[PDB]
């Protein structure tokens, strides 16, 4: 736009000198609504199952986690331009030692039993359905007291985390459950012990029971004229820190939604991305348009503002993660639903 | 203090006339410590049996609540300055009909079972050692679906409620669980309907075997040398409205007590009130230095400031209630442990 | 309504005996609305003012403070059922020395100057507009540093404090303005220093001049078709925490009210008790339907539900406090307007 | 690490395809503390006003900002991973029209005078060591009521926001106060009208005149032995949303310190980044140990976990702003401070 002289040229020279960009040179910086370099995409279930297990032959360096790597982020391992997401194998009897970061991780159960994570020293049991929280800054190593496998997902907040520039990191007992449960994980209930408010969850593990519990209950009230649902078919609970009421960790949101054979979701736009997988049975995502059929374990991700929606064939069963603590703390958050 | 003249006399007449009473003739308006008007006051079991009984002979014009009365309150049916307590005995197949009232009110149950009470149109089921709460503003109404008689306490703020200017009031299924229940008492999640906070708890009822199975989880983890009791032998737990981690109304403090054999709690003084009963076992309590032995189902209530202490002989359940969210809520709360 | 036999008879002697109290022979205690024992009351001015004067002539044994006291609260030294309003005088040259108690208290100047209150150390310069602090357990006294008498008005919550068991009570720099004013009383500015929250304000004075420009620019923005004032004509601030955003003190709400020559405010019915004091400026109130005129200095008292209104004959200035941060604290809030 | 065979290079074309990356071919994923890309950086004033002056001459096409550029970070805008910080050259009587981003910003004035920026329909005037804000979603543009070029300092937290994917975008009075201002700004008080809290502040400027009294009080206030200063010669102040206490914008933290002579700070390493301003004075950083002398209006970047000093020669204003909100929400932040 300006008169392109010698003086001009001598001026842009200058500014890549002395670490100047123009503004007037660039607009995109500032969109007219989130436009997203992560990409919508799907992992199908079989194929990281396959590679998983490959994985468990080729490398006994484990530690061995894939890292669900978006095609649009140039190459980095990330899900998300927020979160990180993977399959870790653990194999027949191996374990890991005690190490802390900043960074939030929980480890959702997709098939296996048997398994402990140590949190700050308290063993948390593993099982298909279980949600382990192991938040920021707390010491966390595991160990596998069977000949089976597992294979869990790994979602942290470490996109976020690398670039806000925020990473810190420092380096047999099997009990039915942890300290935290036996304590936190009675309804309504408040150990005198712990009446400080805590930033994330002391929940170790949210185990399946409860949680299918919930969502089966959600849908005796629909049958029963009640209100529970959020939409018509469609149960659907969040995991939260029980001394606060809000989200497990600072970053990270979990939910699980159960949708009844034949309902659709009315197509969001939400600010952040989430990332689903679907726990049992069958059905598809839209995203931008664009219909994906989906089988048990596959998994999906959703970047900022993508209209998406869900469709269930049998009754389909969902775990859900996002940043949307991020957008909410910083009052970023947007949503659009159709037909509001 | 002043000289004792025609005019100073005159003065005072002034100050009659004209509704201006002067601070220099007062100093007990402004105390060195709390120095309560309640008095610290047993109440038997046996005894609010026995005329709870005789008033469903003689009073079928119920409704049949015979409110504790502290001997220090000027005649008012106050078991304290801030609280009402109340022993509801309800008969043979009777029921009343919905009213609300902004005051709070919770009804602990002591023997019986078989009797709804419907909170909003939502009927929460009755049982020995459940707490139901019918949080201010909140229609109610019961009914008994039984040949058999039931007790339990009635809790308001009734005394704070008068004293304040505050009272406002206006005017058959049998499921197991309640709505609020079957929605709300799963641990750590939370209903995607229900993301709004509320003021008074969500949970109808806390029942019974979550109450006992959280003591005894807390009586385990000593056992095996992990933090859980609150003082050495005392477990403990306090009721929680589940969307905030806080208090089960904006008034009222609940908790339930298990102390093991032969535990006896440091003295406290504490500002405002509580009032406890013993729910199962024997034991005692120690107010201004004075010993009064405990049996199953008595009821005590302790003022602001007065110190206090319990002695289990068996093993001593006690439920507990209080005025301290209104003491914390505006800075007035301040404890006094021995050695600390 | 029970069947008058000696058995019945019996019972009650038994109740009284026991000190139990039934609730079928009570009702009143939970009324339709707030039926304060407070009534509507005024107080002229020239009435405080003389028997003030005659005060400091009768009585040198200063301290000298007449309690304005509701016809309706038996005896009591309270203007409501939570607040203690009263005209402290302080004689020529006279002080205090230094005590703190848990009930909080601000002193508003009505006539007077070169008054200094030491508020745990820092004095804080009186003068006629101003509103001093001094929070619960803030270790104050005062001197006259003058030969002239200063009047000002004390308010506090000992009313409340007395009834709930809450009190506590333990026992010359002249400089222009105290450390909390030359901290704190610069617009949205925060020292760093001072990053911790506060419970009660650290503004030891807002100052008349600040008062004064607010309201005067609120007026001027309505003449200019900008919002502002909260009703047309009626300009208004709330004294603030500025840690906080919140009210001054736990207890206690100040607000300063500057009406338009003719207006006249919707009729409010508010839940808890409030105090008005006219500063200048001539104009009435209206309390349950009747009209009182009032003149400079004069105060009344509007106890909880009592519909309300005032009207503005020349420019109308009213200083004013309340219980509603107890109240709304505590979710007892409840507010009647006018054609809403 | 895995032994390099035919079948471990065929899993690896297989995860390239699929497009996983495993972790364990990753580490600098999870550094021991923040090693951030963006560096430390300065820039001198008088470079950034030739250029900006030549801007002014050569584009016309204004709009005419300067971005300061972080030489870490790969040819993007971005003085930080958070932050972006630009000089903005309005000329001699020009203007632009409003628009709203969701991106928070402010406008810091280095010299000029006679600019009104009109947010949300409201002139701010803007004036040498003025903060104004346009937090994000307010309609804001501006115009040169002057013959006179303008230089202010332009910061948002637009690197933030295009990596998280939070940005939308959406398209002559001069009064001396805003209304936001004539409002906002009277010490201690807040308007009926504005009981309501907000995200961001709705103080439009923070005036040079507050800022410059409030700092010199607080070394007045050390020369009396009284607590006000952070550090012993290091006065400070944080801008502030009145209606919260808390920071102005939900992302950006803004300050100004006055270092008296001599004064040298203790070595702090922050978690998140912060950039200064050089308003008054002269005096030294030290970041990474390494010294760099300082002029007026000289600007610095200090990536998160940089030890970083200052030393005041004469005595030092600086203005300064973060990305501390979002670290302090997400409880991410960490402080080190040499001798504690
Ligand atoms: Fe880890
Ligand atoms: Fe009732
Ligand atoms: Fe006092
Ligand atoms: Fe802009």
């Amino acid at each position: 736009q300006p008169k392109d002289t010698p003086e001009l040229r001598a001026l842009y020279k200058s500014f890549e000198e002395e670490s100047i960009i123009p503004l007037w040179t660039q607009g995109d910086l500032m969109p007219i609504h989130p436009k997203s370099k992560a990409v919508p995409h799907v992992w199908k279930w079989s194929t990281l199952l396959r590679l998983a297990r490959k994985s468990g032959e080729l490398v006994p360096v484990g530690r061995r986690a894939l890292g669900l790597a978006n095609p649009g982020l140039g190459g980095n391992a990330y899900i998300s331009p927020t979160m990180y997401a993977g399959i870790q194998y653990l194999g027949p009897r191996e374990t890991a030692p005690e190490h802390r970061h900043s960074q939030n991780a929980f480890r959702f159960v997709v098939e296996g039993e048997g398994v402990w994570t140590v949190v700050n020293g308290d063993p948390v049991r593993m099982s298909r359905g279980d949600l382990l929280l192991t938040p920021g800054w707390c010491f966390h190593g595991h160990m596998n007291d069977t000949d089976q496998p597992m294979a869990w997902i790994d979602g942290l907040d470490i996109p976020f985390s690398q670039q806000m520039d925020v990473g810190f990191f420092e380096f047999y007992a099997t009990p039915n459950f942890s300290r935290g449960e036996r304590l936190w994980c009675h309804p309504g209930l408040r150990p005198l012990s712990g009446l400080q408010n805590t930033v994330a969850s002391p929940i170790g593990a949210y185990r399946w029971e409860f949680t299918d519990r919930a969502l089966t209950e959600q849908l005796l009230l629909e049958d029963e004229g009640q209100p529970a649902t959020v939409a018509p078919g469609h149960a659907a609970i969040r995991y939260v820190n029980p001394t606060t009421g809000g989200d497990v960790m600072p970053t990270l949101r979990c939910e699980f939604h159960r949708l009844r054979a034949g309902t659709e979701t009315a197509t969001r736009n939400e600010v952040g991305s989430t990332v689903f997988q679907v726990f049992e049975g069958a059905g598809a995502v839209v995203m931008n348009g664009e219909t994906t059929k989906l089988e048990k374990g596959d998994m999906f991700v959703v970047p900022s503002w993508v209209p998406w929606s869900l469709q269930a064939e049998t009754q389909f069963d969902l775990f859900r993660f996002s940043d949307a603590p991020i957008m909410e703390a910083l009052s970023f958050m947007r949503t659009k639903i159709e037909g509001q």
